């Protein structure tokens, strides 16, 4: 099975193209060699300042005839900064329209902290902590409740919440949609296993990112671990005669989870796809899982 159904009866490709770090001189091309080789999802977001260019490349393959609007899964997220129940509507519009879509698959709270509105993607004080905005996450929560409504997105979801914060929207008083997606950071070094099964057992599908430990992260140092590199993951890998970066991938499929690995680099867009053609054993699973560390790329 290739999708995963959501709560809103919507099928989403359990294989997506990231586009964080991106760069808008590279990503139409990505995006484009993407749908031509198979994926059908793509994750997106404000922050990544490449909108515009995914928008390009779904625009050419629609006009070449490569694919329909109905086949893709579209995802994009609210930026921190626009928390506020009035600035959530023209947030997700911006987006659309940097997209060239009339509507979303999916739209996501990126991060349960709110930001002071403004110019400032991330507005900091003197003792290097963030401005906060007065908002909460259920009158957001509201707000994107409202865009379902209208039409501009087929479902709704969030992003980094924890346990207490996906409870506190499913308890919301006036809940209108539950959350349809929690994407969160998943890898064998941070497996999430309590989180991913308390979301599972409210029918929320969790997404995982950074499923490749995010090797082009800003700041990454070499003393930091390194999926790619990790010999006993290259073990397995070996063993079925695929890469690392394959295993890494595959291993979220196989716990019912949706993965976004991000690639500019065509060959490796291709590589990333070819994950359905093999099974890690349940050994290798239990393996993998055991490497846990809570080891987070994005804190
Ligand atoms: N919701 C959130 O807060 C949040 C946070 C982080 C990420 N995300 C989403 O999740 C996506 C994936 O996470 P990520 O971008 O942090 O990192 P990632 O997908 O774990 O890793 C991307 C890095 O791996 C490299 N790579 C990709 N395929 C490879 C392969 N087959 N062999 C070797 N190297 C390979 C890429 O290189 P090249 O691109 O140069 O090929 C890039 O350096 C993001 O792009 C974004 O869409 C969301
Ligand atoms: C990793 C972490 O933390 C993070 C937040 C982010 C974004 O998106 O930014 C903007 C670009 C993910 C970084």
């Amino acid at each position: 099975a290739s999708r995963i159904l959501l709560n809103n009866g919507a099928k989403m490709p359990i294989l997506g193209l990231g586009t964080w770090k991106s760069p808008p001189g590279q990503v139409t091309e990505a995006v484009k060699v993407a749908i031509d080789v198979g994926y059908r999802h793509i994750d997106c977001a404000h922050v990544y300042q490449n909108e515009n260019e995914v928008g390009v490349a779904i625009q050419e393959k629609l006009r070449e005839q490569v694919v329909k609007r109905e086949e893709l899964f579209i995802v994009s997220k609210l930026w921190c900064t626009y928390h506020e129940k009035g600035l959530v509507k023209g947030a997700c519009q911006k987006t659309l329209s940097d997209l060239k879509l009339d509507y979303l698959d999916l739209y996501l709270i990126h991060w349960p902290t709110g930001f002071k509105p403004g110019k400032e993607f991330f507005p900091l004080d003197e003792s290097g902590n963030v401005v906060p905005s007065d908002t909460n996450i259920l009158d957001t929560w509201a707000a994107m409740e409202e865009l379902v409504d209208e039409g501009l997105v087929k479902a709704i979801g969030i992003s980094n919440f924890n346990h207490l914060q996906v409870e506190m929207i499913l308890n919301k008083p006036g809940l209108k949609y539950k959350p349809a997606v929690n994407q969160i950071e998943c890898h064998p070094y941070l497996t999430q296993e309590k989180l991913i099964q308390y979301c599972q057992s409210k029918g929320i599908v969790v997404t995982a990112y950074s499923p490749l430990g995010s090797p082009d992260r800003p700041w990454a140092k070499p003393e930091d671990p390194s999926l790619l590199e990790d010999p006993r993951i290259k073990a397995i890998a070996a063993k079925h005669n695929k890469t690392t970066a394959q295993v890494l991938i595959r291993f979220p499929m196989q716990r019912n989870l949706v993965v976004i690995p991000k690639s500019v680099t065509p060959e490796r867009i291709a590589e990333n796809f070819k994950v359905f053609d093999f099974e890690l054993s349940s050994q290798d699973m239990t393996t993998l899982l055991s490497y846990n560390r809570n080891w987070r790329v994005c804190a």
